[PDB]
């Protein structure tokens, strides 16, 4: 998939986080701390500052426990600042699962259609990391 | 479907329009003036202030020709101000089609799961309006 925002990158473009004013919309995908899981927003209450989210199992969560996934992707060749850099700590969706785990960026995408390569934290390996695994841009958020 | 925003209503809650800072996100549904049609955002360019949208047929459109559909619904019993009122002029999706036309509100929903009842402008009827037709809340926007 090509980039979809053309031009400093806005909140929710790639690596740039949501603003403190931001509320994720019904149907939007989020990482939700229940373990961080992939979830879809159902509702928000300004009275309690809580979302209801459904696992992709409904949960009522403080906004502090919900990280919106990025809504836009910029081209790496024009806006590399919108991507996570090598060695950055992120939460990344473990491939073929619905769970997010801490990981280090091995390699950002060099073209818009590419994935990130990441090293998941995993103390079962001597140096404390998994071998590299690919994760889609839409499933990597700041930790 | 129940209400999904709990509490003045924000932009894109029901009848409240998008702000002038707002850019509809990739995958979001819009009314797009190509005739106003139901379309899905593909991309936005801040260089040209144009969206690319796909009919639900890709079109490149000025932001002035794209009206985002509402993202939130409030409860009519708590926030009737978030609904269009009887006699207001709107653009409404003609039932079972993908085209938006000018209409007058006959009746707002009285419960969150209800539709609007609207009278479409239609000069083929003597008094200039269709008989009443039901349109979902998500498909009525300001004209």
């Amino acid at each position: 998939g090509r980039e979809n925002l053309y031009f400093k990158p806005p909140p929710l473009c790639g690596a740039i986080p949501a603003s403190g004013d931001y509320v994720a919309r019904p149907g939007d995908k989020v990482a939700a701390r229940v373990q961080w899981i992939l979830a879809e927003v159902v509702s928000y209450s300004h009275a309690t500052n809580k979302y209801e989210v459904d696992d992709i199992e409904r949960h009522t969560l403080s906004r502090r426990r919900v990280i919106p996934l990025p809504q836009w992707k910029a081209n790496p060749e024009t806006d590399p600042e919108a991507l996570f850099q090598k060695e950055q700590l992120v939460l990344a969706l473990y491939p073929q699962t619905t769970c997010f785990y801490r990981a280090l960026i091995h390699a950002p995408p060099q073209r818009p259609q590419d994935d990130y390569s990441v090293l998941f934290e995993d103390t079962s390996y001597a140096d404390g990391y998994s071998p590299p695994l690919n994760v889609a841009q839409r499933y990597v958020v700041a930790c």
